[PDB]
């Protein structure tokens, strides 16, 4: 009995990296338990309603490098080791 | 018995790291629980409505460089380590 | 019995790093318990209403940069070790 | 050499009736005469950018009438005679 | 040589009725004229940008009558007469 | 040479009835008139930029008449005679 979006439950040694660039419109979590319930002569309604993100978005994005290195997004990472050596590289530039 | 948006239950040796870079309309958690109940001659209404983010949005993002290194966006890491070495190296730039 | 937006519940030892350039129109959390109740000849109405963010939101970002190099974004790290030695760099630049 | 958006020229005794309800993005009017003219180790550019007149536009109208007469709307009327009986009606309402 | 935009030239009794309910976003009247020009070695630009009216506009009008008569809108008559009757009705409402 | 936004030129017993309700962003009127000019070795640039009327705009009209009549809205009348009789009426309410 339990709801996650992005969660965990009943763990040992967790390790958790994320990231985001993201435009939700709804990002509702509901856990509807309905039990022991009598409905005589009765009219029930029940909605969500109009969950949209965005109209009508207009992004423009523009990158002019000359003679460089520029990092640009999400990037996540996440290591682990009882014992040992981890040599781990992301989005590296190397000029000379 | 629980609801998560981004979190964890029952855990040991947590490690959480996490970044955002969002634009979100309706975020909203809920948890609706209804246990022993009569409605006898009732109407009911529940409702959750217009749950938009953005409208008419623009955005601009110029990257101008000239023999340089910029960084830009989100990033994340996270390790753990009993015993040893950990090299991690993320969104780097050398120049020489 | 617990809701959470972006906690933890029941554990040892937690180690949480986190970082947000976010606009959020509602981020509302609620919990909602109904138990042992009656509604003889009655109307009920329960909602929320028009969670939007931003309308007409115009955003510009111009980086211009000559041999030089800058950080901008959002950077998050977290890390735990019991034993031994972690080299972590993120967003780093190295000009000669 | 002459332009017109909704005139009029070389006219004798002219009668003129008009109505609008118009949302109009751009009514620019424009008389471009380029003669006698050099362009020896040039860059000529000429432009319009973006005539766009609404956006996201939400218009309603209600009308509920009981027993009666209501006018609405844009109505435009022009007569002209030499001589004689003239008997124009528009947008009428008669009720016993 | 000339440019107009809602009127009339070199015109003799003349009679002109007219009304508007609108919103115009750019009504520029521009003449242009250009000769014995030279253009040696250069760079010439121009231009007409973002002639945008409205954006995001919510309008309602609610008409709620009863039993009666009433006037709404945009309406313009013109009339002329050397001899005569003219007899002219433009939204009119007549109970008994 | 002249230019007009809603004027007249070299008229003779001239009538003019007008009347708006109306929200311009830019209603600029311009004669540019360029004549023996050189340009030799430049940069020229001319421009109209950003002509905006509105933005967020909410308007609401709401009208309720229990047995009445009213007038609302924008109306314009002209009329000439040399000799007679003219009988106009607009937005009239005869009640009994
Ligand atoms: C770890 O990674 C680095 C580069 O990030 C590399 O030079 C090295 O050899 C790797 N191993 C160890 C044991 O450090
Ligand atoms: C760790 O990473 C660094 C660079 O970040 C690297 O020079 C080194 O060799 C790695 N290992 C150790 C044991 O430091
Ligand atoms: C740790 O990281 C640094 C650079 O941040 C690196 O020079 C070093 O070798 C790494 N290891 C130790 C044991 O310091
Ligand atoms: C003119 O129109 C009216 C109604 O508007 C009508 O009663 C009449 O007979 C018409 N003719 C004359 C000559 O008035
Ligand atoms: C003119 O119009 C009126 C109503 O507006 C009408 O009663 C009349 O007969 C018409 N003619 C003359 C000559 O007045
Ligand atoms: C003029 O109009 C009126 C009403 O406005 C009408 O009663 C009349 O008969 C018309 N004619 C003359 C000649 O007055």
């Amino acid at each position: 009995m339990d709801v996650f979006m992005k969660g965990l439950s009943k763990a040992k040694e967790g390790v958790v990296a994320a990231a985001e660039k993201t435009k939700q419109g709804v990002a509702e979590a509901a856990g509807k338990t309905k039990e022991g319930v009598l409905y005589v002569g009765s009219k029930t309604k029940e909605g969500v309603v109009h969950g949209v993100a965005t109209v009508a978005e207009k992004t423009k994005e523009q990158v002019t490098n000359v003679g460089g290195a520029v990092v640009t997004g999400v990037t996540a990472v996440a290591q682990k080791t009882v014992e040992g050596a981890g040599s781990i590289a992301a989005a590296t530039g190397f000029v000379k």
